[PDB]
């Protein structure tokens, strides 16, 4: 089935068992007080490597404390963190997965200051915890603070640092060593002329701007000899008006072949200043596959790797089987799946968890300096915990599972992993709940690849799924269950508007469902993440669409990530919105609000979407009690209204729990 995914390839003098590459992620895992590999990190590693990935890299590692831009970074400094790397390696390398030590400073995007660090020693000399660039300057981006600009004897001890860094990873075993010269960190830094404004041999012309990055890669090499991998990433697309060209990303990549051996070449998409779109919904699988091309034509000996969107088997197969890129490298899909390579080799795509790039977990939680987590899997983070293993039920229990939405499923598929008699009553025709729903919406597409994960789960597992069976007080008793899990999940509220009554007042629900001809004119009443995509999908349509929202903000429940993607949409689908609103009344013509300056104004509407939240549907709940059966659990939305993270998360938590005594 995947015979070019599954193909084994040498990367310097190694052998890797496939084209499958997890690609370094940095996840706030590591010890936050000193940058020490710990529990949670190796064990998290240590998943991905006995997933089947041929490789598996570190998280880019701080080399010095200027260049710390995540809370939980791991750092490449003191003989301290040798013990931490040294089991960090062994762990990946008794899966049979290459071991790739990777090396980032983090250069402007540094927060050294939010991590209780008042003062450092760099070139020689006390400063201030301020990140440091080849040039002061500030950033678009409020996240980041104005850096100071290093001296030469900086640059020159971030050289050997660098070295000292990839010398760690080879004395603690790890396989081969990754310079991370991408998306905006220091080495980038150097690399655009945007922020490098040097007049010195460290900036001006691509030769000087290189410099760095070729005295790095110089002194690793002499550092690790030559046998040893030394692999990097570099942009193909920085994304940066005013940067670097995108033929001037090959010419450095030529120069890096032409100072060392590089022995594969991870090829990235954009910085973190970029506004346009690199990693969201928008791009699908192989948008970013013409710059693997590009490197090829051009004559780069060493063989290329590239992630960015290639969530799909079926278009890395094509896409290496095409000789476009040689290995297929992969982080998000890593995370939602860790054992996706063990599934496309073994022949079962249909088993991976796909990830739906909604940068939930994985982005935002890691930008935000919490803990790394995943929507679609909530074991990330959680491997190294025994709350979270999953052990045989020793006594089988009857296990009925009310509702087939998303913590009903996940709950159902790990209580039948574990061994239990499950029972899933769905009142609708089909599985999914609100996913299904959501699936409709532009932006959700990759919702389908949940649903058939979860319809391909119940089937192989011998769930008895129970379609058009609205479990009631009656029919659970008639089942006789051990544990009963309702996750029945949420419903439209119903505010207090005045004319709400009203035969043009319709919901998320209906629309989505079809139940509803809308007309050419529809206004939501409501400006969160539901109201947005139902509007999206309804626009899609060829329709007039206003968003009414009484708060300050649109998509305000929408992480920092998707904003843009949401506004780029809406735009495109000339969709009209309005902040700071109040809903006067819902009438027969439409909606009368009143603006924040005092303007009465007149929504004229065809349709009116009241969508300005969500109730929990725990009507069964209330009408059964906790005495129906031995054992009674409300999962998801209806025990109380979060989201898709929360939904799966529950499932899981309460598939694990149900004990066998
Ligand atoms: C259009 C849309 C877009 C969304 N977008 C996002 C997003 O981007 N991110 C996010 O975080 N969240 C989003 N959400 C919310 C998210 O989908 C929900 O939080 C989640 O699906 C709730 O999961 P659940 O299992 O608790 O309930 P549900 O998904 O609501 O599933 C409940 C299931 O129980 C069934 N059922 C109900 N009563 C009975 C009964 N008595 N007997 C049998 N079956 C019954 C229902 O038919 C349904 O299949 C969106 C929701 C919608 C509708
Ligand atoms: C949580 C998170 C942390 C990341 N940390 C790193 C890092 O340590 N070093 C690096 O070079 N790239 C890092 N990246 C970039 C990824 O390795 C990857 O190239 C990117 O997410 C695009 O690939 P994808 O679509 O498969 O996720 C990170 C990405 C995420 C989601
Ligand atoms: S949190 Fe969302 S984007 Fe991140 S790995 Fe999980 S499914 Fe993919």
């Amino acid at each position: 089935m995947y015979e070019n995914l599954c193909k084994p390839i040498k990367i310097g003098n190694h052998l890797v068992k496939n084209r499958m590459k997890y690609a370094a992620t940095v996840d706030n895992f590591c010890d936050t007080k000193n940058g020490n590999v710990i529990d949670r990190e190796i064990e998290y590693l240590r998943e991905r490597a006995k997933g089947g990935f041929g490789i598996v890299v570190s998280q880019g590692g701080y080399t010095h404390i200027l260049g710390k831009g995540y809370v939980g970074q791991m750092g490449l400094v003191e003989e301290s963190h040798l013990p931490g790397l040294k089991k960090l390696a062994d762990a990946i390398n008794a899966e049979g997965a290459m071991s790739i030590g990777q090396i980032m400073h983090t250069g402007r995007y540094g927060h050294a200051h939010e991590y209780g660090i008042h003062e450092a020693i760099a070139g020689g000399k006390t400063v201030g915890p301020e990140p440091v660039g080849p040039t002061a300057m500030s950033s678009p981006i409020k996240r980041y603070s104005p850096c100071r600009e290093m001296t030469p004897e900086e640059i020159e001890e971030q050289i050997q640092a660098h070295i000292v860094a990839a010398r760690m990873f080879k004395q603690t075993g790890w396989k081969g060593v990754e310079v991370c010269a991408i998306v905006g960190y220091l080495i980038a830094d150097f690399l655009s002329r945007w922020t490098n404004k040097r007049t010195d041999k460290w900036g001006g012309s691509l030769e000087n701007r290189a410099r760095f990055l070729i005295e790095i890669l110089k002194g690793i090499r002499k550092e690790v000899g030559d046998d040893y991998p030394l692999v990097m990433r570099l942009n193909s697309t920085d994304l940066i008006e005013g940067g670097n060209t995108d033929e001037e990303y090959i010419e450095i990549a030529k120069m890096c072949e032409a100072a060392v051996r590089i022995d594969l070449f991870s090829i990235t998409v954009g910085w973190h200043e970029s506004p346009g779109a690199a990693i969201t919904a928008e791009k699908r699988p192989g948008d970013w596959l013409h710059l693997a091309d590009n490197w090829k034509k051009a004559g780069i000996k060493a063989p290329i790797c590239m992630a960015y969107r290639m969530n799909q088997p079926d278009v890395a197969e094509k896409a290496v089987a095409e000789g476009r890129i040689d290995i297929w490298e992969m982080c998000r899909p890593g995370i939602a799946d860790p054992y996706l390579p063990k599934k496309v080799c073994e022949g079962r795509p249909e088993d991976i968890v796909t990830c739906t790039a909604c940068n939930q977990g994985c982005f935002y939680y890691v930008f935000i300096d919490a803990i790394m987590g995943c929507m679609v899997n909530p074991r990330v983070g959680n491997e190294w915990d025994p709350a979270y293993a999953i052990n045989p039920a020793a006594k089988k229990k009857k296990v009925l599972v009310v509702g087939a939405g998303p913590s009903g499923m996940e709950c159902a598929r790990l209580a039948a992993v574990r061994g239990h008699d499950v029972t899933i009553m769905e009142k609708s025709d089909s599985i999914g709940g609100e996913v299904k729903l959501g699936v409709k919406s532009p932006l959700l597409y990759d919702w389908a690849e949940t649903i058939r994960y979860y319809k391909a789960q119940i089937d192989k597992l011998g769930i008895k799924l129970k379609l058009n069976t609205e479990a009631t007080a009656d029919s659970i008793k008639a089942e006789a269950p051990d544990v009963l899990v309702i996750a029945t999940g949420g419903k439209p509220s119903r505010p207090k508007i005045e004319g709400i009554d009203n035969k043009i007042v319709t919901n998320v629900f209906d629309i989505l469902e079809g139940k509803v001809k809308l007309g050419d004119k529809v206004v939501f009443i409501g400006g969160n993440e539901i109201s947005i995509q139902t509007a999206e999908y309804v626009a899609e349509q060829g329709k007039e669409v206003t968003v009414l929202e009484k708060g300050k903000h649109i998509c305000f429940d929408v992480n920092i990530f998707n904003i843009l993607q949401h506004r780029r949409l809406m735009a495109k689908l000339n969709m009209k919105s309005m902040t700071n609103v109040t809903i006067n009344e819902i009438n027969d013509d439409g909606v009368e609000i009143s603006t924040a300056g005092g303007k009465d104004v007149t929504i004229e509407a065809d349709n009116v979407v009241v969508a300005e939240g969500m109730d929990a549907d725990d009507a069964l709940a209330k009408a059964v009690g906790t005495k129906i059966a031995p054992e009674v659990y409300s999962i998801g939305d209806c025990a109380g209204v979060r989201k898709l993270y929360e939904a799966i998360h529950d499932g899981y938590k309460m598939g694990v729990k149900i004990r066998g005594s």
